């Protein structure tokens, strides 16, 4: 009867909501009794958990202990029975789960030791840690940090458990969620100070080192899954990227792309690593992202380098106006932007390079206006348009315009005149 007085409350939840303060307690009091049938009666309970939740923002279920303990033996239950062998329900499980301990963050009371055996699984060769690497992801991509050792074990055992969850290479997600949710812990620790994970550190640096000499390939994509997230790890494995940047030949050449793109601001000159590797080599590569995160370093070691291997270097960028994915373009109109904005070299005149790259930037900046597609050539518009590049007291704009002439575009020309006579119309 407790049963079927539920789903009917469950169907007219829109009659309760100017007085549902009291229908939450013994909903709950139902949820957490185990007489429900197997292990919860899963498609009720999570209607349950629905139409509980449905209510946000009234009658939170901590200000009355017994509702505290009693939302904590339901977390308790979700935590310990979530795995369901058919995957395409376990992200709904996993979903139910996050957007509960999302929700309530109230009566935190969160248990360990149990997250602790679900990942302290040995025999590297059955993914029996994947449910409790990704409930840390739950428990970590919002809040709540592993704080062990005030009622559960020592951190120290902990820590070197996960990393031997990640030094666990028979299956592919195990390690490389286990790496990411590693980085989001080291994440947690640079944005504190009192963490003490300064040996951590040393001991996952120690354990990519003892992969590293025997191992190569999962080597660099565990590196680039922890530095997804944690950028100062990669001032070890600087230089042996660096080394074996060849034979990497594939997604592996972007991760290393990646990784490289992670540390620019802050290394030496960087350049002559790069061309002693070939760099433009397969910066003319037909893949679009590796093409795009290129360009992406080329604009970050921009404003350091010197002006005579700019000029080699703005050879085959000028090759990418004839390609489509528009943001490759536009960064590529970016650097050109910059390269104009402070190179136009008033009156300095150390070489033929330092004006002719600002020549070609020029040329390939104002051919940039037909191209075939909106909104990029509009912020073109808006750049030549900006003020003190073409002045505007009325006919010093006339008497400027026809310099932007170039001769690769003059169909438009007139039509760009216009455009840009009557833009300052009134």
């Amino acid at each position: 009867i407790r049963l079927f007085l539920a789903k009917l409350v469950i169907n007219t939840e829109e009659v309760f909501r100017p007085y549902a303060k009291h229908w939450l307690s013994p909903l709950l009091q139902l949820a957490a009794s185990e007489n429900n049938g197997g292990e919860g009666i899963h498609y009720m309970v999570v209607e349950i958990v629905a139409t509980i939740l449905s209510w946000t923002g009234l009658a939170t279920p901590t200000g009355v202990p017994k509702d505290e303990v009693l939302a904590n033996r339901l977390l308790n239950f979700l935590m310990k029975h979530v795995f369901h062998p058919k995957r395409a329900v376990f992200r709904h499980n996993l979903e139910i789960i996050k957007t509960l301990v999302e929700c309530w963050k109230d009566c935190l009371s969160i248990p360990y030791r149990l997250i602790f055996e679900k990942f302290s699984g040995k025999d590297p060769n059955s993914k029996d840690n994947s449910v409790g690497i990704q409930l840390l992801g739950i428990v970590m991509a919002n809040d709540l940090p592993p704080y062990d050792p005030q009622c559960g074990i020592q951190s120290s055992e902990y820590f070197q458990a996960l990393v031997n969850n990640m030094s666990f290479v028979r299956y592919k997600e195990v390690y490389a969620a286990a790496a990411e949710v590693l980085g989001l812990i080291l994440r947690y620790v640079m944005e504190r100070k009192n963490i003490l994970e300064e040996s951590l550190c040393e001991l996952v640096a120690k354990q990519l080192k003892q992969h590293q000499n025997t191992m190569e390939d999962k080597f660099i994509v565990c590196l680039n899954k922890v530095t997804k997230s944690f950028p100062p790890l990669a001032d070890r494995f600087m230089n042996a990227v660096f080394f074996l940047l060849p034979k990497f030949h594939g997604v592996l050449k972007t991760l290393c792309l990646e990784v490289v793109l992670c540390r620019v601001e802050g290394m030496t000159e960087l350049y002559f690593q790069l061309k002693s590797k070939d760099f433009v080599q397969v910066m003319r590569h037909r893949d679009d992202e590796r093409q795009k995160v290129c360009l992406d370093i080329i604009y970050k070691m921009m404003p350091k380098l010197k002006p005579v291997e700019l000029r080699e270097l703005l050879n085959p960028v000028v090759e990418f106006v004839s390609h489509p994915s528009t943001t490759c373009r536009e960064q590529m109109y970016n650097i050109l932007m910059w390269i104009h904005d402070n190179y136009r070299d008033p009156e300095s005149e150390t070489d033929n390079d330092s004006q002719e790259i600002f020549k070609l930037a020029k040329d390939v900046l104002i051919q940039g206006l037909i191209d075939e597609n909106p909104g990029l050539q509009l912020i073109i518009r808006n750049f030549w348009s900006h003020e003190t590049r073409l002045p505007s007291n009325t006919l010093d704009r006339l008497l400027a315009l026809n310099s932007l002439y170039s001769p690769k575009i003059e169909v438009h020309f007139l039509s760009l005149a216009t455009n840009f006579l009557l833009e300052m119309t009134s």
